[PDB]
């Protein structure tokens, strides 16, 4: 697999778009954990809807409409849980989900790009605990 795009949170900072609904603002944090070296999303109260805790995990993707790619995400959580994602611009995305657990694993998602560019929209409002994301990559064969 050839790498088109990588963000490696073990070294680089987190500065992408993120939004927590007022419903769970006080009990949710999204940002880089400098000690672990990961993007970290922590919740102590589940949101009523999964998209109520939403954040880009990668942005300005070098993908072209109609071509085949993979999304790769290295993630673990404090318990078993699911995050949903879409790859694409605000206008519409290629969507999927990863079921993670307490072990570090790289999950993969194959897709046809639905547009040029965009971001990896990631959503986990229903999950209570700590999600850690070490890196995100877009690849092709």
């Amino acid at each position: 697999d050839k790498v088109d795009y990588e963000i490696d949170y073990s070294t680089a900072g987190y500065s992408f778009w993120n939004e927590v609904n007022e419903e769970v603002k006080e009990t949710t944090t999204i940002g880089k954990n400098d000690t672990e070296g990961c993007l970290e999303i922590k919740t102590s109260v589940a949101a009523s809807q999964n998209h109520f805790i939403q954040y880009h995990t990668a942005d300005n993707l070098p993908i072209e409409i109609g071509k085949e790619y993979k999304l790769k995400m290295m993630v673990r959580g404090s318990a078993e849980g699911k995050l949903n994602f879409g790859v694409g611009p605000w206008s519409g995305r290629a969507e999927g989900s990863f079921s993670f657990n307490t072990e570090w694993k790289e999950y993969e998602f194959s897709f046809k790009a639905v547009a040029d560019g965009g971001h990896v929209m990631t959503q986990s409002g229903l999950f209570v605990g700590t999600i850690q994301i070490k890196y995100v990559k877009i690849t092709h064969s």
